[PDB]
């Protein structure tokens, strides 16, 4: 594993974050590879992309994804001015992140429906300290863990539907995990 932390691994932005309390370790890899091995994690996530991410990126993405009780994959990022933290969620563990979630609409891209959802987190961690703050969600009905993501068609969608993204901060290929157990191996470009 190597520590958690953010930084650049062979040109591409990487964000590594756990609550310490084991049972997850997190690896960079040749390129835009990243692997991920967790056995009774607490929080956690880690992945590969930009900083700053865009608005038009089409994010291709390649590999396995094994989970084992609550896990998500996901372009994962953030903006700021609006402080918003969104995900294009590609596949999902045992939890739909979803669920129980105010749906917003749906968009077609890339080989799927996703369903549109917002919620909100209040005086939670963020990229800019504890807030409250709006999350958005596209949540790919055919799940994958190999293909690409036209991030335009779901900025536009949100947009469309009242959920307004702010200056991007940075957009990853992210394995999230919580109390759970899995294993991943993941290739962005």
């Amino acid at each position: 594993t190597i520590q958690p932390g953010t930084g650049y691994n062979n040109g591409y932005f990487y964000s590594y974050w756990n609550d310490g309390h084991g049972g997850v370790t997190y690896t960079n890899g040749p390129g835009g590879q990243f692997s991920v091995n967790w056995s009774n994690s607490g929080e956690f996530v880690g992945g590969k992309g930009w900083q700053p991410g865009t608005k038009n990126k089409v994010i291709n993405f390649s590999g396995s994804y094994n989970p084992n009780g609550n896990s998500y994959l996901s372009v994962y990022g953030w903006s700021r001015n609006p402080l918003i933290e969104y995900y294009i969620v590609e596949n999902f563990g045992t939890y739909n992140p979803s669920t129980g979630a105010t749906k917003l609409g749906e968009v077609t891209s890339d080989g799927s429906v996703y369903d549109i959802y917002r919620t909100q987190r209040v005086n939670q961690p963020s990229i800019i300290g504890t807030a409250t703050f709006y999350q958005y969600w596209s949540v790919r009905r055919n799940h994958r863990s190999s293909g690409s993501v036209n991030t335009a068609n779901h900025f536009n969608a949100w947009a469309q539907q009242g959920l307004t993204l702010g200056t991007m901060d940075y957009q990853i290929v992210a394995v999230n995990g919580y109390f759970s157990s899995g294993s991943a191996s993941i290739t962005v470009s």
